[PDB]
């Protein structure tokens, strides 16, 4: 939840 939001999919 500190990077996932980005690569999120």
């Amino acid at each position: 939840v500190l990077v996932n939001e980005i690569l999120n999919h």
